[PDB]
């Protein structure tokens, strides 16, 4: 076993934003949106909520490698929008999680 998890691409790349101003740039970022999510067993010593957020940090980290494929850099603004797509992707793997979100609304 290696560790690199794969599950094909994702449907509905249109992610929520809320910032009409950012939407402008999001149009160019959506084309380069993240289509790969990875996670290691090392990340499993905190609550269930932190586990999800952490998983997002892992992907972006390794992302630095593929970043060489295009030979470019990422800005705090670009990475921010990309971090939003990664999260939604983590849940895409298992809809069972989102199923709980729909039911009830206790915060």
């Amino acid at each position: 076993l290696g560790g690199y998890v794969l599950g094909s691409a994702m449907s509905r790349p249109i992610i929520h934003f809320g910032s009409d101003y950012e939407d402008r740039y999001y149009r160019e970022n959506m084309h380069r949106y993240p289509n790969q999510v990875y996670y290691r067993p090392m990340d499993e010593y905190s609550n269930q909520n932190n586990f999800v957020h952490n998983c997002v940090n892992i992907t972006i980290k390794q992302h630095t490698v593929t970043t060489t494929t295009k030979g470019e850099n990422f800005t705090e603004t670009d990475v921010k929008m990309m971090e939003r797509v990664v999260e939604q992707m983590c849940i895409t793997q298992y809809e069972r999680e989102s199923q709980a979100y729909y039911q009830r609304g206790s915060s």
